[PDB]
């Protein structure tokens, strides 16, 4: 069921100008909300102009905020092609992979989980992500002592991978072959898994 209306969308775009941060917050939440109902949701999100608000919201110092905008982010790469191309078209990429150094794990969690959603997509998704820079980033995480960044690390990676020559062609370039062959003998199941299954798409 719809909890919201169409015509109370461009209320809530409007709100996440709020120089009230509890009306920010709320609009926040409702957008998230709304982009996790599928694609038609997704869309009429969209279709209101929320994307380029979400993105100024990035580069927030307030964690509340970039969580919750991070998320709204995450349902909205978690469509079709075009609404993937749309999140990119609207500049995320940049800000997403300057989340990938935070010493904060919460924020790194939901920038790779944001990553690896666009990367799901189309070669042509798939490889914005890669000329934003992803990559470099992606290797030094895989020499993480933290495994359960590995695996969020991995699933991004993974993704990238299930792309074209072109994109298994960058991963290797990277330097990710190394760290997956080092990860392909991890003791952690989860880990060991995703990393032979990285390794074997690039070849």
């Amino acid at each position: 069921h719809h909890h919201h209306h169409g015509s109370e969308l461009p209320q809530m775009v409007q709100q996440l100008n709020s120089p009230d941060q509890q009306e920010l917050q709320s609009a926040l939440r409702k957008l998230s909300q709304i982009a996790s109902g599928g694609n038609e949701q997704i869309q009429a999100v969209i279709d209101a102009g929320a994307l380029p608000a979400l993105v100024q919201l990035l580069s927030s110092p307030n964690e509340q905020i970039l969580q919750e905008a991070l998320w709204a982010l995450s349902n909205i790469a978690s469509g079709g092609n075009e609404q993937i191309q749309a999140v990119i078209d609207a500049g995320a990429l940049p800000a997403l992979v300057q989340l990938l150094s935070s010493p904060n794990e919460q924020i790194l969690q939901e920038a790779l989980w944001a990553l690896s959603n666009i990367a799901s997509g189309g070669n042509e998704q798939i490889q914005a992500v890669i000329d934003a820079g992803a990559l470099p980033a992606l290797v030094q995480l895989l020499s993480s002592p933290n495994e359960q960044i590995l695996q969020e690390a991995l699933w991004a990676l993974s993704n990238i991978a299930s792309g074209g020559n072109e994109q298994k062609q960058a991963v290797k370039e990277a330097g990710a072959e190394p760290a997956l062959e080092q990860l392909q003998s991890s003791p952690n199941e989860k880990i060991q898994k995703e990393a032979q299954e990285a390794l074997e798409k690039i070849q």
